[PDB]
């Protein structure tokens, strides 16, 4: 019964209904979603308290997302009112060949994005919570959410609280300077971080590690990790890797301490939606820490939720704890009767 | 800041978009209401501090609905698990001299239906209360809401806390003795009420109250209500009167006192969807007693939440203080503009 | 328990919904009508047996059209398979003093259209029935359509089987010279019928017939009409009138014979959707005709389901006789509950 | 020409579209649905004469249903009004390896479950029919329809007609003793049957039957089904079994006679739909039967139908003897174009 | 055949089916609307060549946008690729007196309010428009639009090329100051408009103009006004009044020279959705100065249009002048039929 | 910067949502399809000037015709008025082994069926393109689409305009009769055209072209081409092959001049919607023509956009040139997002 809070931002998502695109339709379903959005609704789905640190316009559309936080199991408490706009992004779905097409709106002029360290009322929050996860996304989208994700971070700490991070950077969305400095940013809260979630190529492409070249293999990819780990003494570094032979997809994540690396088999992957599906895969690793599991049951039951999480249509992996366990146990049953 | 609790049925309303009938459409949308949704959820959107006391059951529609009271702003701390079944109801919409037509299915099997008093922790829940409405409905559901809705009642008024009480008796829907049975439930509960909803009919044709046939008009009226009032030492009795000129039709609120009569001015009335407005009425009687304010203060404000409640598709009042107040203070603005 | 077929067209209707428009919206729903399925369907629901006369191309589409029938409780054993063409019509929803805008497709190369009398087997459908209506679109659509039409009445009336017949003359969609032409088809089917739908103007504009200018009013409309009648013998001759006093729109039904004349009150207008609402008002005179009721019972009734048809989207008038008399003896009665 | 009825119920199917959860929508499309409904509403398809014996409130919900059975082109003759309430479930679609989530609300209080043999006039009904399908459901959903279906099977064995039965057990969805009691009743009615549908495992899971270790395979497989079929003297045993290899999901179907065994090759399998696609194989089976087709022809055209049933949306195999026939003579032709 | 460009703003507009609210569904129809798109549309279904200057991002959103101008009938040859934004609103549509509600989002970091004058190539574009309106907005959005704005309407005027502008002064979304601010700006603009669309309203309270106490009604009206007109030597002004008697809502237009007074009679006006639908009224005044009409001819067509604008939902006014002047010659007619 | 313009026909297409059939709802998508039109679609999303040259009827639903032509980016300013109908079919989407069923409806009698040479100003278009594309429909609809279409093609090439043309040869609505008929047809065409899409089993059944025997394989192949291309001297000869190994399909384009061949290699194709698919390549083969690419880089590239039509719901196929470039050169990027 770990209580998790998370500090980040919420955006509107809009998806035309099916496989259509912007330009064959003016229907559209609109939800709100956002890392931290996904990842504590996935956490209260597996029945653990939530509540997200942020802001929203107090108007009918902030109203309207306070609404749907609540809906999804979070708790709102913590959702100050603050600015007019909420960022957003359509979201046309693809099929096979043709990939899916994200675009975004105004997302730095948000609530969210506008608001300082000082507009929260961070040690009180702390105070009722055991963790705290800090989207990696509060350290790029404005110099005053990085502000305040950083002092979040640093209080964090001096309160002993468990403190959990993932890594938001996406290669084709920086320029070769942006990347400079956002590893900057990522090298100040890193000290303060117990958990984090990302990848490989996240430490060498950002983070600028060096590889072992005499080394190869598993021997030198773990290498570089648990050096990385003991680097910022991290507890738990998880994430997952996507493969594909000829016809199939494959899913398969990892979890690293400092003296151990644990490691899924491959699950064939079926995509209707991916948007999100790595905080699904954080949900499960969470879960798992909070239910002190070992680190194969953790990194077992995490990939299979962020399969789970590509059948679900929308970024809210809306799963259970009992579900994931009967597609663990029951690998064949497809069709599920209750209420009789 | 009063803290409202409602001890009540959640039902199913599956609705056909536009004016359809079922017979013309498959399509649905289906909501989470009843007598106790409406009325907290109002009140949670005034503000107010609500929970709802029911069951439903643990299956994936009842986690749908819980997910719903949660999203209108209700807690749903309160709310049980048992049975496995919802009720439910059809409402196909009309338009102009076509009734709108309401289909019941079956209602009593219910996971409230079902429930006693033993399932209820009515002490917890009274201790962290200061108010309690007890749906009519729990009376006449079955033995088993409608002993537990009696207790209930009778444990309010000894912690002292403010009983609110709805009439729910539908001539239509009875039979001659059917009522009289109804009468004797009635009667039981009423001794325990503060603060009571319901309509001159009920009183004479349920309740068999004799009208002073010496008096005449309002007087009359007067007298009749007041001695029901005395009788049981009720603090407030609410209702409404629709009436029709030619062309236009007519809301209008009552609220008295054993000392008292304030009569709101009667209202244009247009009806979109008129299930449930009921409850807006009380929703608004009951937050003006929350804000202490004047019995005219109160029955204008409520009666005017009840002609919003029509223009609103579906059970649930969305209203707010504000959006009220703006109908009052400015009845020729039609729209409104916010964010800028 | 009058057994009544119907001899003519089957159209697809298509409307985008609400109230927009084509240039706005890809989205639509489609829909089986045709006077002669409004009619029967009409009929059906008053629990009459029907039956449809007419031809259906042998694809997937036609089969959707007898599953259309069949549902609105229409026998479709005489509904035969012919060409691959169904007629049809776009119908965008106005608005105030936006009118409602229908924009028809090929109609006569349609399986109907192409369909003549050799291809019924009109002896054994006329064994069947105790009366038969008579599309007035099957004089105007083809020679063929024509052709089968004329000789159906001839036979029906040898068989003494009860003729109905309804005007369908629409002055903005025909010519100088159409207009005659049509004089001459319906001057050829005419000393057939018993009960005849239709309007003075028809009388007058179309049928050439002149009014005693000696007369005025009332003795003048009702002169031109049983004169009329008298020289085709009718037995039944009724319309309805159309009329708008200042803010409100009316309907007002008539129903005349020989030496009568019943005319109904006015009835308040409230038009959602007008299309096809003429054949809710025959279903009514046909079912006061089947009742054997009095002239004023049968126009009151007819005149109430003709205002009710213009409440319900779509052309098929999904009445029943107790809707009907519900509306006529409560008349304040908005909403209705039933499954208690 | 078969003609062919069914004893069984009648059930809401509530799903929302798409791949959507109920938790992520409110939308829904509602269909009329039922193993009765599923069975007649394919034969109907295939141009064999259908109806459905069973009960439905007389609302507008149950004539909503009626509507439904003729859309289908299923005679609702023997189709009675009783109760109020309908049996219903909600379907939220799986994908991939995300299960379908059947949630199923109150069924026993339905107006089916509430009637009883003395509510059907079995004589007249046998007196027009060749062939009867007792849905298993009714030996299970209440004491009531399960007296009424033993008295119809030993009815319609007196009249000699053809007697067909779906053993409709559900492992999961019994206790120990519930699975035992449902023996008896299935032993009651087995002795009438001459057509029936079910799987080894019901055999040996529910019947209690224990193969002959002493076999093994195909030898023990069809020792066990031939010596269950001489026992009750059966005409027909058939059933499908669903297999997979890697990657692909495969569909089989058997069937048996006392004295011989067919099996189709197996089919691959894909799953949009598979809720009451086992209606689909039965339906299959029966037109064989009704044709006087081989064992080999009946069970290979019954399991590309099981097949079609998996790729149309909802409960209802809605296919054609073209249609699949096609799919058997033409395997690559995956567009077929008609109308021109 | 008047050429006609705009410069101004698109926006995405969001609005939930029928009356529903932003809390009640997740659904939506999107649309590209605007003054400019609005007022361009309207024009070029009314058969005038047209064009928008403006920005929109080069990406998906962007290229529907052009999409959706292309299908109004707006050329989008002068539209230009710029930032990664686009202004947008939500709309949740009223009924009686629940008002409308618009939601703004982030407008000001637009493709179109990062923009300046140098980003355009006004002088060939008015080599080839004889007419232009700059949208209010221009002025009010941002320094660079602004800016723009001012020197188009100089270099408009350098060229001979008429001048149209529309006030867009909203005093609920305006302070003290930002009104001064504002007047400043519409005086920097004034001296080169030929045709301006504002109300008597913005005169006093936007420009401070003071009305000649000494007067009053219509002459005091008209002495105000004639004298703003001469002072900027202004060729029309037009706009419309709304007024309410008891029960009814009228619309009513008037058209102001230095030296004439045109008012129309009042309409009666039914609201579906106002907004942008005095974007109707002042393309209705443009046509008529593009036809050279008389001021009486002009102001009636228009304030017809505008009414109509009220029954079209969305902002985009979708009329004809054919169909205008159907409702002005045939006021009964509320069906047309064509395609016969 | 090629200016392409194509003769053909417009058709509306009625598509049920998702995968559900016309039997099961009455739910429609409507849009402006047709060879001519899916091409310059295409086309003009690849950047190139389009233009339709074609009659549409003028009424409502020709008007919302222009206006999605125009959405398109295609140029209207060459589609004229004439007649009342529009072609049309209804598409139901298949699923798996169920086939995609089309229904055509009435297709003769449209605008563009009754149009002749004399209703179109070939002269003064031809002088405004470079190339023009004659729709294979144009020559079997009627003979006056066919009478026009040749006199287009000998005008086009009078004028030294490409010619392009696609044989529309489908065996299973042809009898043995109008196979030969349409030979004659396409042999008047051929002369005159430069770029031709056809397949080899249209040479031999219908051009009836026979293959040495004495030859095979890929020589045998080539062979029959090159000499069906030589005898009318066409420049360009293309189209793609469908195959499929075990649980694959693979689509596979070639292009052939004179003297030369170029096949790409098989790419695996996932079916959505294959309707106008065939377009897309065509499509993509005439834009490699407008950039003078090679033979092997235009059939890979329309290979490519041949398969991902298939993944576009409907038949326009809604692609860009960095789209498909974007496949080739990243093919496991299968999320794009953009706007950032
Ligand atoms: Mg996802
Ligand atoms: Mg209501
Ligand atoms: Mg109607
Ligand atoms: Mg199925
Ligand atoms: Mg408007
Ligand atoms: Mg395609």
């Amino acid at each position: 019964s770990l209580k998790i809070a998370a500090f980040g931002e919420v955006m509107l998502r809009f998806t035309p209904p099916e496989y259509l695109m912007l330009e064959q339709t003016e229907q559209l379903r609109m939800n709100f979603v956002g890392t931290g959005v996904n990842l504590l609704a996935n956490l209260a789905h597996f029945q653990l308290e939530t509540a997200l640190i942020t802001k929203l316009p107090a108007n009918r559309l902030g109203e309207a997302g306070k609404a749907a936080l609540r809906k999804l199991g979070i708790s709102d408490q913590w959702v100050g009112e603050k600015g007019d706009h909420i960022g957003s992004f359509f979201a046309e779905m693809g099929y096979g060949i043709r990939p899916t097409q994200v675009t975004y709106q105004n997302r730095h002029q948000s609530a969210f994005g506008i608001s300082e360290a000082k507009d929260y009322d961070f040690e009180a929050f702390l105070a009722e919570v055991d963790m705290v996860h800090i989207c990696g996304i509060s350290l790029s989208l404005t110099e005053k959410t990085r502000d305040a994700a950083l002092i979040l971070a640093q209080k964090a700490h001096a309160y002993q609280k468990k403190v959990c991070f993932d890594f938001n950077y996406r290669p084709s969305l920086n320029t070769a300077n942006s990347a400079l400095f956002m590893r900057q940013q990522y090298e100040r809260i890193l000290p303060y971080c117990d958990i984090v979630f990302g990848s490989r190529r996240d430490l060498v492409e950002l983070l600028g590690f060096i590889p072992r070249e005499d080394l190869e293999g598993e021997a030198q990819e773990t290498e570089l990790i648990q050096r990385f780990m003991s680097q910022y003494n991290l507890e738990w570094f998880a994430g997952t890797t996507r493969s594909h032979s000829q016809n199939q997809n494959y899913l398969s994540g990892y979890l690293y301490t400092q003296n151990e690396y644990q490691q899924s088999e491959k699950r064939p992957l079926l995509n209707l939606d991916r948007i999100g599906a790595g905080d699904a895969y954080a949900a499960g690793i969470l879960y798992g820490y909070s239910q002190n599991w070992s680190l194969e049951k953790a990194v077992t039951f995490a990939t299979v939720n962020g399969v789970l999480a590509h059948t679900i249509q929308g970024d809210i992996p809306l799963t259970t704890v009992k579900q994931v366990n009967h597609v663990l146990e029951h690998p064949n049953i497809d069709l599920i009767r209750e209420g009789h």
